[PDB]
């Protein structure tokens, strides 16, 4: 693995990242494809994120769901890298595509998967199997089992354990 050190966030967003106290941060991204599919899954998600007490940075640029939490906030574009680095990040959620998941894995951040495209689901499948993320399929599941699966890669050490025994092999 080259390094892959983060930067300061925006002023207006480290302020956001701050609120979030000692719950920390999920950040959701690039979700490039989520605004391709319908209101209705965008609201799915939206629903699972209102229900954790963490602050959530979403890269989203569709139209705003109309179950979104006051804990989430929709960006058109984020410093992916820079979140990931950051201290209070929690969890990571993607559709798993190589470049954020070596990001992920440099940081030590566990993820949740929403795969869709074939080596989307491979990534994701070797993430899990490695014990260092759960996944979700956004077109079958319900909110309910994003925000389970949510809650375990934010609480439950074992997965951020997981994930660093990968940047070690990688380090």
């Amino acid at each position: 693995h080259m390094m892959k050190p983060a930067k300061p966030l925006p002023k207006e967003m480290e302020e956001f990242v701050q609120s979030s106290g000692e719950n920390g941060i999920v950040v959701f991204s690039l979700g490039s494809m989520i605004s391709n599919m319908s209101e209705e899954s965008a609201n799915m998600i939206a629903s699972a994120l209102a229900q954790i007490p963490q602050k959530v940075l979403w890269r989203f640029d569709g139209k705003k769901p109309n179950t979104l939490g006051s804990n989430t906030r929709l960006y058109k574009w984020l410093p992916q890298n820079d979140l990931l680095g950051h201290p209070k990040t929690k969890a990571f959620i993607t559709h798993g595509g190589t470049n954020g998941i070596y990001e992920a894995i440099y940081h030590g951040i566990p993820m949740v998967g929403i795969p869709l495209f074939a080596d989307q689901h491979d990534n994701i499948a070797h993430m899990k199997a490695k014990g260092a993320a759960l996944s979700v399929d956004i077109r079958t599941m319900s909110s309910r089992d994003l925000l389970n699966a949510l809650k375990s890669v934010i609480n439950d050490p074992v997965y951020k354990e997981n994930v660093m025994k990968l940047s070690r092999i990688h380090h």
